[PDB]
């Protein structure tokens, strides 16, 4: 059985190695008002299913590891604790259930825990003493992966009953575009559907009323193996590519909800950052740049990584070699995206597999 707190990877939790199937559900009908209802029982569907079972089952091992950390999270964190102590605490426990192991399992991204008008991508670098506070809006998001199946699941923290609304529009309109997408659905018809979902939401905070406005600029998007963003994207406002959604694809269905202007803009340190997936093999003679690219490439390939990451590892003076990485469009920056000072954004995010016979909201129970 699970320890309190949890301890005892997920492997050791179901030794026959077969992991908990997340919801399913039938697929959408098309316009004229065909049901998919046929998929689930196809024995053509069914056969191409089997046939990556494997997989499915690498990111249901995964999506338990997550699950058990969110719900420990939920259970510990309070205002007062720093930022370092809330991510070390959720990483620590994240790196036991999936049972880390090189490449092969571990930590698909950095844990963001992005406050009020920052939207996304925040997580603290060494030295970063903010606090959490009781009016904050925290987003929590987080990623594990099992042989590069990648799990990427958000939720937003608040301790004031004031954002309850905000929070609520922005889960509702989660729920639409994990309800509209499907094999063959258009992802302009996914965004439209949250937009109008989203838009349907008034708040009043500190005597101040709001309709709830999606982030135009951050979206949903597909997931390839070792590859957060595989380059489909699913839009959270109207205006979106018509490209259609296809058979065995996997989505992170995410939408952001804001009181402020409704688009981000780069701003504060940097603390994500990511190998170019399209970049090959780059030789460098610059001895601390090529000790830090190894470093890269042994312990995260492809997937996302912050600074507090490599100071874990015991690399030091690495700014400029990272900065030199940058430059040479090797490694990517991913600075925190937010929107204008005094806005509340809210985030809710959950991974969904386009399985032949139905839809797999792999990461809920
Ligand atoms: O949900 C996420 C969290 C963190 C990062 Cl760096 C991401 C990059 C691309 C897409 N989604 C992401
Ligand atoms: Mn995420
Ligand atoms: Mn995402």
């Amino acid at each position: 059985v699970q320890t309190d707190p949890p301890s005892v990877p997920i492997c050791d939790l179901y030794p026959n190695g077969v992991f908990p199937k997340g919801q399913e559900c039938e697929y959408p009908p098309t316009q004229d008002g065909r049901t998919a209802a046929w998929r689930t029982t196809s024995e053509e569907k069914k056969a191409l299913d089997q046939a990556s079972e494997e997989i499915w089952n690498d990111f249901r091992e995964a999506a338990e590891a997550h699950r058990q950390v969110r719900k420990y999270v939920m259970s510990w964190i309070k205002p007062g604790m720093t930022m370092i102590e809330i991510c070390e605490k959720l990483e620590d426990c994240s790196r036991k259930l999936i049972k880390e192991n090189g490449l092969n399992a571990g930590l698909a991204f950095p844990t963001g825990c992005s406050l009020n008008n920052c939207a996304a991508h925040y997580t603290p670098n060494a030295g970063d003493t903010t606090v959490l506070q009781y009016d904050d809006i925290c987003k929590i998001d987080f990623g594990t992966h099992i042989s590069g199946r990648i799990i990427d699941c958000a939720f937003t923290v608040t301790f004031n009953p004031k954002y309850d609304t905000l929070l609520k529009a922005v889960k509702d309109a989660t729920n639409t575009g994990i309800k509209c997408a499907g094999i063959d659905v258009r992802l302009c018809d996914v965004g439209e559907a949250i937009q109008e979902v989203m838009e349907s939401y008034e708040v009043e905070i500190d005597g101040k009323t709001y309709q709830v406005k999606p982030i135009r600029n951050l979206n949903g998007h597909s997931i390839g193996q070792y590859r957060i963003h595989a380059g489909k994207t699913v839009p959270i406002v109207k205006g979106g590519e018509a490209t259609r959604m296809e058979e065995g694809e996997v989505y992170a269905i995410e939408t952001f909800g804001s009181t402020g202007k409704g688009v981000v803009h780069d701003d504060m340190e940097c603390s994500h950052y990511m190998k170019n997936f399209d970049v090959g093999h780059v030789p460098i003679r610059l001895p601390r740049t090529k000790h830090l690219l190894n470093v890269i490439n042994e312990n995260f390939g492809t997937l996302a990584f912050c600074r507090r990451w490599l100071d874990r590892l015991g690399e030091s003076k690495y700014l400029m070699a990272l900065k030199n990485l940058c430059d040479l469009g090797i490694v990517d920056p991913y600075p925190p995206l937010c929107d204008i000072k005094g806005s509340y954004t809210a985030q809710f995010e959950h991974t969904i597999l386009l399985r032949p016979t139905c839809k797999e909201v792999v990461s809920r129970g």
